[PDB]
């Protein structure tokens, strides 16, 4: 599924992401835009052999199992394929663990480089929330 901007905002809000660990909704929508272009089916392989999955590009080295990342953990206790569903519940729950592990949303490189310190509220402007 490719989400619309306001559609994703509303889905994230319903799943408790608005102001989760102090990050306003616009941060999460901005990160999803530049990580996956709002596409739940996005995948990207990294040079170390791990793969990033889904709307928030969650990495297989630490967070999910994809059966092909040898030295890896599965901290969200899910198959990586569950992160590609049109239902974002799995991605959101896992993201909540990630953002809580100490480094905040800096775990998402695109957020750091393209959202951090910008007017992120712009990403939910005009939306019915
Ligand atoms: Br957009
Ligand atoms: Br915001
Ligand atoms: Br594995
Ligand atoms: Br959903
Ligand atoms: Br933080
Ligand atoms: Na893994």
């Amino acid at each position: 599924k490719v989400f619309g901007r306001c559609e994703l905002a509303a889905a994230m809000k319903r799943h408790g992401l608005d102001n989760y660990r102090g990050y306003s909704l616009g941060n999460w929508v901005c990160a999803a835009k530049f990580e996956s272009n709002f596409n739940t089916q996005a995948t990207n392989r990294n040079t170390d052999g791990s793969t990033d999955y889904g709307i928030l590009q969650i990495n297989s080295r630490w967070w999910c199992n994809d059966g092909r990342t040898p030295g890896s953990r599965n901290l969200c206790n899910i198959p990586c394929s569950a992160l590609l569903s049109s239902d974002i519940t799995a991605s959101v729950n896992c993201a909540k663990k990630i953002v809580s592990d100490g480094n905040g949303m800096n775990a998402w490189v695109a957020w750091r480089n393209r959202c951090k310190g910008t007017d992120v509220q712009a990403w939910i402007r005009g939306c019915r929330l």
